[PDB]
């Protein structure tokens, strides 16, 4: 049920993200295959039509808590592309679980007690969007 949509990244973007994870000595890094950015997180399903663009060129580190109560480190971006794709889903009827869509790439879903801050230049190039059912229990 529901609908989840995310974007996957080009090889060069993935390399840069992994370099970022290594630079930060991040615990529980998201594995390469699981790096993504959510576009839709909807409890209702709509006929969202999935999509060489750089979609973002920088981001800031932000800590978000997860459902399980762990601390996740994300690279939070301003992305006109991702925000417009999120709004397309909304126009179709999709729901979202936060008051603001804040596009991000989760770098670790469990950073323990550590703290991080920074502003990075990362060329974020999308390879493809994918859609599937909403998996409330998804993990990396
Ligand atoms: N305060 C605040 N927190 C925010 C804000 N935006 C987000 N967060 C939180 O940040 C967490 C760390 O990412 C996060 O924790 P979750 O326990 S709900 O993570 C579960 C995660 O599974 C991912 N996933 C992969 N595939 C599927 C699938 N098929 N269905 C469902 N999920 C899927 C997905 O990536 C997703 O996280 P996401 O953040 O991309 S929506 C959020 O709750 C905000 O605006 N504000």
């Amino acid at each position: 049920s529901g609908l989840y949509v995310a974007a996957k990244f080009s090889e060069s973007t993935l390399d840069a993200l992994e370099e970022l994870q290594r630079s930060l000595k991040l615990p529980n890094p998201v594995p390469r295959d699981k790096l993504h950015t959510t576009i839709v997180y909807s409890r209702v399903n709509v006929p969202y039509k999935v999509a060489s663009f750089e979609i973002a060129d920088k981001g800031k580190l932000t800590v978000f808590e997860t459902q399980s109560g762990n601390r996740a480190l994300v690279l939070e971006m301003d992305s006109d592309y991702l925000s417009a794709r999120h709004s397309y889903a909304k126009a179709l009827g999709a729901s979202y679980d936060y008051p603001d869509y804040r596009p991000h790439i989760t770098l670790s879903y469990n950073i323990g007690v550590l703290n991080f801050s920074g502003e990075y230049k990362v060329p974020v190039v999308l390879d493809r969007e994918y859609s599937e059912e909403l998996d409330l229990e998804w993990s990396d």
